[PDB]
């Protein structure tokens, strides 16, 4: 119902954990629907962008012990743009950040690592689903089974993330 449009959101969808080191900036690209990573994914998001049907990032806050949300990529990095004043964590600079990801977030709720217990990523080592680094890649099934455990988000409407796709 509102989980078969979010299975056709989700349907051959490529799956990145993104970590961030402060609940800031997840909370400034909830407001403006942007992300930055670090140079290797930067890269591997772009290349999954313009090779997959959907490209999903599930967001978690490093040591929150829960995910933040997840949300669609819905563009290849900008750079020289309008630019995002990211909270830089210790010794990370500006640079290091450098281009901007549209994303269109699915779903804003939190969901506490307690609630995907049964989820091991086989592409991590066959470990638990919440443990990796910035970038980790998700196998399919794992990934669409952890974005389906998040609660409804009545805010955000999935027709309109659906037209979204064009």
């Amino acid at each position: 119902g509102g989980t078969s449009k979010l299975k056709y959101v989700l349907q051959d969808a490529r799956f990145f954990l993104i970590k961030s080191n402060n609940h800031e900036n997840v909370s400034l690209a909830k407001a403006k629907g942007v992300w930055s990573t670090l140079p290797v994914n930067e890269k591997k998001l772009n290349l999954a962008f313009r090779s997959a049907r959907s490209v999903i990032l599930i967001f978690s806050v490093r040591e929150s012990g829960k995910f933040q949300g997840f949300a669609r990529l819905s563009s290849e990095s900008h750079h020289g743009g309008s630019p995002i004043h990211w909270v830089l964590p210790a010794g990370m600079s500006a640079k290091m950040l450098g281009g901007v990801f549209k994303i269109d977030w699915i779903c804003r709720r939190e969901l506490p690592f307690t609630k995907s217990a049964h989820l091991t990523n086989p592409w991590n080592e066959h470990k638990p689903v919440k443990i990796g680094r910035d970038g980790q890649e998700i196998e399919l099934e794992c990934g669409t089974q952890l974005c389906l455990l998040f609660p409804p988000d009545e805010s955000i409407d999935l027709y309109q993330v659906i037209h979204k796709m064009r």
